[PDB]
């Protein structure tokens, strides 16, 4: 049989059940080739994986196994039970939305509960595990920023260029009905999601050639082509919630990733061991570059530009709201797809809605619809599991380097030559975090990420008027 | 005895107690000094106001008297287990938060229920009746806005300068940290509720030579000196909650205004009508004025830019969020006094929160803090009285004109004198809601409400940019 975390059987031999089943005969199948003494070579034709997937099927059927899930039983029902409830929220009036969510366990990849859809008598179709779509901008703080810090390229107070620019076709870089605007620091970028500075900062990183196919495979992620000017957008990328959730739990934990898994284990009746998930943590962002991340992330959710989740949350559960919640929203680019994902020191919960024929949503559907949703969920889930979020911050790492920077220009004060004119680069200053050893550099001309010369005349145009 | 609306006794002879007892004391005293033939002359004498006061008093205690108030219990005791329960709320960490709250109906003035503070047994001031505060930018659309659009002098989609400006001492209008930006529409202006465009508008009316006073001394407001610049942002105001909850009723009941009362009447116990409330209707605004208002309103609180309430609301009560809810929130210049007035087409709702002793608030304690206990108060009264909000919806009055005006201008299109070369003013366009005969005039060279000449040449860049 199947069963919860604590023993309570979930079922003999609905998402529940036919995924902790259809992870089990995975399983299931590997064990059996690897019995049956079936080669990786015989494991290619075709017919011989048939019968093997068939096989793996029905001996979970007429066979005694106890398959042991990192499902938390009382907290997925009340996610079955949020989302029976409270799922009408999602309808935008662009028809019936779908959803899929999944909640991780920081430190172990286990994952504690998910929800599937709607309502699986109406539609199958399994939106936590199979569904795959561009994560938009919750691509950014992962493939683009977090890159960038971790590289020594980037600091916390780092400036970019939001100024308008264009793909390499001509087509104006969009956000909703905007071209850009001017040069603004990491924070702004993240908080409102612009897509100019991401743009940039992922054409850096392959100027400066780094690996960043390395950081996303460690996470789990197939990316089939690098090539992309969108990439830091979610263009050419598709994840399920499951594989996307893995992510944040990486930044979450520290910068320190563990794959996900629903099976723990699958023992034979006798006891002996079909299975047995084996932990490989592999510390993906330095612990300097991750714990800089969510304090850029807890404020992408504290600024409220694009999630009202606080507000939310604040209102169903103001204790709750208390904790050291961090995340970063998503949006496609007709608003096909909504991301939310949220994440404390100890759970990371993935959210997605959409339609399954990829029409859009409405324009507030990710910004209100979702994040009150999952407000929701994340409240059913403390009360069904009253410690399981944890009140344990969120704090930087030891590791990081800390540089007083000018706020205009994300570096250190001093002199630059503005056309000829040697300039002494004076004003106000922040506290800027780095991930590297000597931290921020002194300013220079081109102090942003990303700008054309005319953009950086524009610029110094402001900074030197004070 | 004192009696709710309906009959049922409140008291026989807390701060209902007392406020309804000093009221009825107040009519009393009116009623025994006509009765025992006191001449005006006679009245002025301070001892002889003093022994009707205190005869007014006694004959209430001795007599038999019926005070019949406009109270509603249920939703009364409702109000006061909400502050019990979520008053803590408030509390920002600048000390104990101080509250007051006034639940009007539009159509009659009528106080059904009101907090009078956290609780009296601590602290006995009355927050809702006695304590006067700066309204602060809840006066915009009263004293500025408002009678601009009545005196057609405005419209919806009118434009307002936000470039910095100095009072005639020579300090910066200020806006918490900002100096100012560029040209705005009205909307904008309010839902973020900027001075500078505020300031220009109330510097209009004067030089228009409107009688603001008669406006505001009909919704019964006691302003001793109008002429200050910062008038239209609450400097030489202060008013009770239950005053200023009587402005918005104003604005909310199409312009037309009902005295505030709790008390409907006072009968001797053998019948004798000792006082009985007397409706006196005004139309203060015009109906155009006041639904283009409502309009306005409304997009203050769903932009979510000055408060979170709608976020909060949704999240509480779904249901209630979509009745067609319009606000407006203000903050003094040291973050002293927060207010939100929020109001249904059949209710009021005025809120304040602030210290006894006048010293800071937090910055977020009005965006947030009381935008989530007011909906916990919203919610609570709701539950008490199911239908008391009304579904409703806040409608343009018929006698409404609209134009369709540059959205870069908020005027007519067309030939303007740009400093040199006639220019043929084209670009996107609006409908503007206009409360006179003949709606927007065609664009002038000065389009906006307020600017310098500075001012107007830069604007005027940007819209000769296309
Ligand atoms: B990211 O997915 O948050 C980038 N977002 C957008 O480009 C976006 C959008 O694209 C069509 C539409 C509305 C809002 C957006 O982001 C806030
Ligand atoms: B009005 O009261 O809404 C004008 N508001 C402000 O000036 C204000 C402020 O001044 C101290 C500080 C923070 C936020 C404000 O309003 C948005
Ligand atoms: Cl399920
Ligand atoms: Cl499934
Ligand atoms: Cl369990
Ligand atoms: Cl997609
Ligand atoms: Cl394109
Ligand atoms: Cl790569
Ligand atoms: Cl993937
Ligand atoms: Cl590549
Ligand atoms: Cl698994
Ligand atoms: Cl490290
Ligand atoms: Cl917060
Ligand atoms: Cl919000
Ligand atoms: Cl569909
Ligand atoms: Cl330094
Ligand atoms: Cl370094
Ligand atoms: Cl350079
Ligand atoms: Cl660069
Ligand atoms: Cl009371
Ligand atoms: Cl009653
Ligand atoms: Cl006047
Ligand atoms: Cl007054
Ligand atoms: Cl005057
Ligand atoms: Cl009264
Ligand atoms: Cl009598
Ligand atoms: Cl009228
Ligand atoms: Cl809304
Ligand atoms: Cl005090
Ligand atoms: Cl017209
Ligand atoms: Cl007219
Ligand atoms: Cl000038
Ligand atoms: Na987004
Ligand atoms: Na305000």
């Amino acid at each position: 049989e199947i069963t919860y975390s604590d023993g309570t059987v979930i079922a003999s031999i609905d998402y529940l059940y036919f995924t902790t089943l259809a992870e089990a005969q995975e399983r299931m199948y590997d064990y059996l080739a690897q019995r049956d003494n079936v080669s990786a070579k015989e494991l290619k034709n075709e017919a011989t994986q048939k019968f093997y997937r068939d096989l793996a099927a029905k001996e979970i059927e007429n066979g005694g196994y106890k398959i042991t899930t990192t499902i938390d039983q009382k907290i997925h029902s009340a996610m079955q039970s949020a989302v029976a409830d409270y799922g009408y929220l999602l309808d935008d009036g662009t028809g019936r939305v779908e959803v899929g969510n999944v909640l991780m366990d920081n430190q172990t990849g286990a994952i504690l509960g998910f929800v599937g859809g709607r309502n699986y008598q109406e539609n199958q179709n399994n939106h936590a595990f199979d569904t795959k779509r561009s994560p938009a901008s919750t691509t950014k703080p992962l493939l683009a920023y977090g890159i960038a810090i971790d590289q020594g390229l980037m600091g916390s107070e780092t400036i970019l260029s939001n100024y308008p620019t264009n793909f390499a076709n001509g087509n104006p870089i969009m956000y909703a009905n905007s071209k850009g605007t001017g040069m603004m620091t990491l924070g702004e970028a993240l908080n409102y999601s612009w897509n100019i500075p991401a743009y940039w900062t992922y054409r850096m990183l392959r100027e400066n050639g780094v690996d960043v196919k390395g950081y996303m495979e460690k996470m789990g992620y197939e990316i089939p082509e690098y090539g992309i000017e969108s990439l830091p957008m979610g263009g050419g990328i598709e994840v399920t919630v499951a594989q996307h959730t893995n992510g944040y739990q990486t930044l979450a934990n520290n910068g320190v990733y563990h794959q996900k898994h629903v099976i723990s284990k699958i023992e034979a009746a006798d006891g002996r061991v079909v299975y047995e998930y084996q932990d490989k943590p592999v510390q993906v962002y330095s612990k300097a570059t991750a714990t800089i991340m969510q304090g850029l992330l807890r404020e992408v959710l504290s600024s409220r530009v694009t999630t009202t989740f606080k507000s939310n949350l604040t209102s169903l559960n103001p204790t709750l709201a208390n904790a050291d919640w961090i995340g970063k929203t998503g949006t496609t680019g007709q608003d096909e797809n909504m991301w939310l994902m949220l994440s404390t020191p100890r759970l990371t919960l993935g959210g997605w809605i959409g339609h399954d024929d990829n029409h859009s949503l409405s324009q507030q559907a990710g910004y209100s619809n979702n994040s009150n949703y999952m407000a929701h969920l994340v409240n059913a889930i403390q009360q069904a599991s009253p410690s399981i979020w944890g009140n344990e911050r969120f704090a930087l790492d030891p590791s990081v380097v800390k540089s007083e920077v000018l706020k205009s220009t994300g570096q250190k004060p001093g002199k630059v030559s503005v056309e000829g004119k040697e300039v002494e680069v004076t004003g106000s200053t922040v506290t800027s975090y780095w991930a590297n050893k000597s931290g921020a550099p002194a300013t220079s001309y081109r102090f942003a990420i990303g700008g054309s010369d005319a953009d950086y005349q524009n610029a110094w145009s402001s900074i030197v008027g004070s």
